């Protein structure tokens, strides 16, 4: 998606004590949208997605805790940290019912503040996102053969952020997950001020802790015991629910490949799914138009 800049309006929040800039454009009613991304993000992902959806409904995108133009208490960023700050921004710009678009670890925290607040989503929009991965033969898994090489490279990938430093070195000292995790999962080539852009909220070693706490907290094998539990419990929730839902795909995809989605379109009830093409992991960056004509259309009947 040709769309290379950010001219947002530069809100900021406080929230337990601590700053939250996010995004926030569109009528200032009706049902507000929450976009919240993931790793390792920012408002920036959502920035050509959200004007197609302004027209008509309020878009917030929030820049998750130590995340982007956020500020960056000084903790661990375990999953629960993040948990913890949206709750206290939701309750904070006081909104109330939401439609919610949610990426890869913002769906986590989506289906997740959605299962302990059904009567408060009117709606789900997403893709890519985190379920529970039983096994590794089954992170990254493809049923395609000329794609069943690239899995393993992920799978070893992923095998080396949750090992014993090398995690801290690739994702940390050498920015592993901004560096080519990120530009990885974008199927065509990303400008050098869209890196700027990603980069920026970055450039301390000291500082990607976050983008490190992700992938070890990744519900892979049963570890962690506790994230796991409450994704089994989500997409538990999720199966059961009501809400009306939208799941946008790619090809060769990455966490949803193609035939899941074909599956889960039976799978989830009331769900549309969308193809936005050839697309990888990080989907915005690939068919951002598509994405938002769709969000846009889907809303009014909701």
């Amino acid at each position: 998606e040709i769309g290379t800049g950010f001219p947002f309006d530069p809100h900021y929040v406080e929230v337990l004590g601590e700053r939250m800039h996010y995004v926030d454009v569109g009528p200032r009613d009706g049902t507000p949208v929450l976009f919240l991304h993931g790793n390792p993000t920012s408002s920036y992902l959502w920035r050509n997605i959200i004007p197609h959806v302004a027209p008509s409904h309020r878009c917030i995108a929030p820049d998750l805790i130590g995340m982007g133009k956020s500020d960056k208490p000084d903790l661990d960023y375990f999953f629960d940290d993040h948990v913890r700050y949206l709750d206290a921004f939701i309750e904070a710009l006081g909104l109330e019912e939401v439609v919610l678009v949610i990426h890869d670890w913002g769906s986590a925290l989506g289906f997740h503040w959605a299962k302990r607040n059904p009567e408060r989503v009117k709606g789900i929009a997403c893709m890519e996102f985190i379920r529970p991965i039983p096994t590794w033969d089954e992170f990254h898994h493809t049923e395609v053969a000329e794609e069943q090489d690239h899995a393993e490279a992920a799978r070893e990938t992923f095998q080396a952020f949750r090992t014993a430093d090398v995690g801290r070195e690739l994702i940390i000292d050498q920015n592993a997950f901004i560096e080519r995790v990120l530009p990885g999962g974008v199927v065509r080539p990303l400008t050098e001020v869209e890196m700027d852009h990603y980069r920026e909220p970055f450039l301390k070693p000291v500082d990607r802790e976050p983008l490190w706490r992700f992938p070890n907290e990744l519900p892979i094998a049963g570890e962690p015991a506790n994230i796991v539990a409450l994704v089994e419990a989500y997409m538990n929730w999720l199966h059961q629910s009501p809400v009306p839902k939208l799941l946008f795909w790619g090809t060769p995809g990455a966490l949803i490949p193609p035939a899941e989605a074909a599956r889960l379109a039976e799978s989830l009830p009331n769900c549309k799914t969308v193809d936005i093409g050839p697309g990888l992991h990080y989907l915005q960056e690939d068919n951002p138009d598509l994405i938002g004509s769709e969000i846009a259309r889907w809303l009014p009947a909701l």
